[PDB]
């Protein structure tokens, strides 16, 4: 595999990296961390900002998940047609790393106590990716241009695992329904989340989801 | 008029990197200044895609998001590293800029009284890595990535200004940082923005912390 992907066994920050890579054809290499690797001290010292992920492409290491996700689209040609495009995959990426860190939050420190107020909040959260898919044809290909970005991945990971949230929270949204419903059915992609590698890890670290 | 807008609250906050970066690069660009009221009234917040600000705009093309605005300068200026290991060696330092700067945002906003000893205490830790980076970059001479500035440099310094507000004396554990910050306020251009009232008489944040 020129890819390594080091990290602890379950999907999080982690998910929408591997289905850029599977739906791409590309192979690689799983370096799994146990909590009990980890805890020593070891290669925690190593890693730049002391945390997980960890790539490796060939020689160069990166660390940061969204920094691995772009450099995937720059290298794989995931990163929309021209500068103009690649501005708005940007301001898509942000905008669920901003969702993402709000369902981390809830996730590891307020689950049982923020959760009905966050799926009461949820739905306007999800409205800007609505929109967005509603000026960009009709919301009837992906999220910016018509050729599929590492940020279509990002968000696809994170309306299913707002799926597994709340059920049916994207029943009132129907171009967001509809994308994923297209997405998934991806021939690489469907393969990739119907396996055991995907379906049998744990979403996130503490068994909350 | 100058093809750029940049609508954000009086203050420096998030766009604090993109002036510092707009200035260096000799561009202008136009400010629209948001006041505290004219958000409550309701309608722009209604109209920014995520509710928030900054806005930004190039010609026709309006965008959302501090850090995209950044990367589609440091794009379109020429600021995003000489090939592709480079832009993601650019990427991975403003992503950790990103993450520290998030921190900061939360106890300014949220916990400052409380949680400012317990931040202090824990900055040497978080500062390390940047340190790090400069030394294995030419021995911390040039910039934070290979030897041509990038939007990254902009952020990191800025972060780290605000940071030697916060805690004053904070960079003296650190050499590379201190001579590094030095260094870039000392390039002409950011040097006379830097010291104008348009930098100068606009608040860090918007409660009165820093
Ligand atoms: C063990 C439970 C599994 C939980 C997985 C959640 S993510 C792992 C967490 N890493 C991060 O949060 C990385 C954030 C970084 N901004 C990125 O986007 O890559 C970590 O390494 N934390 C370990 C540490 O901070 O030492
Ligand atoms: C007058 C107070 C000073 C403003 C605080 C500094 S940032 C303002 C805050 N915006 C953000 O948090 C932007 C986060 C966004 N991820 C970005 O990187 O651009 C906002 O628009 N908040 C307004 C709102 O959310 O309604």
């Amino acid at each position: 595999p020129p890819y390594t992907v080091v990290y602890f066994p379950v999907r999080g920050r982690c998910a929408a990296l591997r289905m850029l890579l599977a739906d791409q054809g590309q192979s690689w290499k799983e370096e799994v961390v146990t909590v009990e690797t980890w805890q020593e001290g070891s290669l925690k010292a190593s890693c730049l900002y002391g945390q997980l992920p960890k790539f490796q492409d060939g020689d160069l290491t990166l660390y940061q998940s969204n920094t691995i996700l772009r450099h995937l689209g720059r290298t794989l040609g995931l990163y929309g047609k021209d500068q103009q495009e690649a501005a708005l995959v940007d301001m898509v990426n942000d905008g669920v790393e901003d969702l993402r860190c709000k369902y981390v939050s809830l996730i590891y420190t307020n689950y049982e106590a923020g959760k009905d107020d966050y799926v009461k909040a949820l739905p306007g959260q999800l409205k800007p990716f609505e929109t967005l898919l509603s000026q960009n044809q009709g919301g009837k290909t992906f999220i910016v241009g018509d050729q599929i970005s590492f940020a279509d991945y990002n968000l696809l990971d994170l309306l299913l695992i707002h799926e597994v949230l709340a059920p049916g929270c994207l029943d009132a949204f129907p171009l967001l329904s509809a994308y994923v419903g297209r997405l998934s059915a991806r021939p690489k992609l469907k393969a990739f989340l119907a396996s055991p590698e995907y379906v049998n890890l744990p979403i996130n670290g503490n068994g909350k989801q």
